[PDB]
Parts: C-alpha cells; structure tokens; sequence
C-alpha cells in the first residue's frame, strides 16, 4: 500500500485521484434536509444528510439533526456523522446521543479556529456550570477531564431529566488539528484514534460513537475513514487488498462530500500506512 502511495506522490495526482472520486461518488435525495423548516438546523447549506441514512429525532417535534448513520457492513462498525452543533441545535445533539445510545463523542475542531467560530459550544466548560436542554429534557454535567498535550478526554453525564436516567459521556477532543491543511504526520491523530478505540467508546455493545468536526465530512470523514480502513486490515486474508478509494466511496453512499480536500484523501493514506503498522 505504500508502494501505491510512493507512486501517487512520485507522479503528483492527489488531484486526480481525489477528483475521481468526487465524479464516482453516490448521489441520493436530501429533501428533508432542503426543507424550510430545517434551514436553521443547517450549518452548511451545502453539507446535507441523505434520507435514507440521516438520523431522526424520536421525540414529538421536528425529526430533523443534520447527522447520518454510516453502518460499515464488513467492518462491522457504525459511525454516526454530523456537523458541529448550532447554539439552536445543541439540545438536538443530545437528543440524538442519548436515542441512539451513543457511548462516545469524537470532536476534530476546535471551538474557535484561525479566529472563527466553526461550533457552538455544546458541552459545559465547568463542573458546577451545567448545562439544560429544556426543548429535549436533557441536563448535561461535565464530570471530569484529562487534558493531554494534543487531545483531551471528557467524562460528562447526560442525565434524562424526564426519566432522572443517567449515562457516562466519553467526550474525545484532538485539539491539535492545524488551522491550514493536514497534520505533516499522522502520529498524533492515530495515538488519537488508538484511545478512541481502548475507551471502549466504538464498542458493538453501544450506540454509533458519534463523529463531528465543523461540516461533519472533511476531518469527520478522514477519522472515520482511517479506523474502518485499519478495521478491514485486521481482517482479510489479504490486508494490502484494502482498496482505501472504494472504501472511501462505500462511506460516502452514507454521507455526502466525506473527505474534502486531495490533502484530506492524501493524510488518510498515511494515516492507515502508518497506523497498520501498529
Ligand atoms: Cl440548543
Ligand atoms: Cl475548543
Ligand atoms: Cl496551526
Ligand atoms: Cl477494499
Ligand atoms: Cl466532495
């Protein structure tokens, strides 16, 4: 697989590469998405969940949350992807973690980058400071955190307000995303996704782990990416027979767009390279 890469740098078509699968890649209607009533629920009006896959909301009210379910058959994991909460939209995403039993939440963005705001600010920053949704009944508390150098893990709990039910929240936050292009090496984003992993957050015991950057498809989607590639790797007879495009492509029958930039496609490359080793 490196000998591929090799001949793809050795040449320069990152570009053509990545713009094939653009031109391959599934189309599938979004009509609810594209609704009026949703237009503020919409971070990018270009970035939309298709329906067959998008999440709904199960409580008396707008089904609507701008996240799909890519449920990888061979793999035999399940993300859920989704843009960065709306301060309108927050008490939604909780919703949706609590309904689909999610265990783990995997954040790529900062709050704030190069000075603009690419999410709202979802989870509580203090332990005595904590959150209310009162639209979906749902408190959130931030319990405790273990700040690294390049990642920080959250405990929070998401309590029920209507039920008084309570559950652990893994909050997985990689800080270190540079603010232009990809990250030179993969080092820290695999030692990144390796804790996702050893949390027993991505379990089949749990709901999807929960994936999100600003849109939900540019480093939501490398993240994704990489751990199905290295998931596959792990189980074929023949692991260098992990084709990463039509892996790429499988994902983006789910979710539009996953992987934005030829850069992107390139980091997810030596993402799985480096992280197959390991
Ligand atoms: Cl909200
Ligand atoms: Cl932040
Ligand atoms: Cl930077
Ligand atoms: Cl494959
Ligand atoms: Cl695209």
């Amino acid at each position: 697989m490196e000998k591929e890469f090799e001949q793809i740098d050795k040449s320069g078509s990152w570009a053509a590469i990545y713009q094939d699968i653009r031109h391959e890649a599934s189309d599938f209607p979004c009509r609810v998405a594209k609704l009026p009533k949703n237009k503020n629920r919409n971070r990018y009006r270009d970035v939309s969940p298709f329906d067959h896959s998008r999440i709904k909301l199960h409580q008396e009210d707008n089904d609507y949350i701008n996240a799909s379910l890519i449920k990888m058959e061979e793999a035999q994991r399940s993300y859920i992807l989704t843009q960065g909460p709306l301060p309108n939209t927050c008490g939604h995403f909780w919703e949706m973690v609590w309904e689909q039993k999610s265990r783990g939440v995997v954040m790529l963005n900062r709050v704030m980058e190069k000075g603009s705001l690419k999410c709202a600010q979802y989870w509580p920053q203090k332990e005595e400071k904590e959150m209310i949704f009162e639209d979906t009944n749902l408190k959130l508390t931030l319990i405790s955190e273990d700040i690294k150098s390049y990642y920080t893990v959250r405990q929070l709990e998401l309590e029920n307000l209507t039920t008084q039910e309570t559950r652990e929240i893994l909050h997985f936050h990689y800080t270190t995303w540079p603010d232009f292009g990809v990250p030179e090496s993969p080092a820290s984003f695999l030692n990144f996704l390796f804790k996702v992993r050893e949390s027993g957050s991505a379990s089949p015991e749990h709901g999807p782990v929960v994936v999100h950057c600003s849109a939900g498809i540019g480093r939501s989607g490398t993240f994704c990416l990489a751990d199905t590639c290295l998931l596959l790797m792990d189980k074929r007879k023949d692991p260098s027979s992990v084709d990463i495009k039509k892996v790429l492509l499988e994902m983006r029958k789910f979710r539009m767009g996953l992987i934005q930039t030829a850069d992107q496609l390139r980091f997810s490359y030596l993402a799985v390279i480096e992280g197959a080793k390991f």
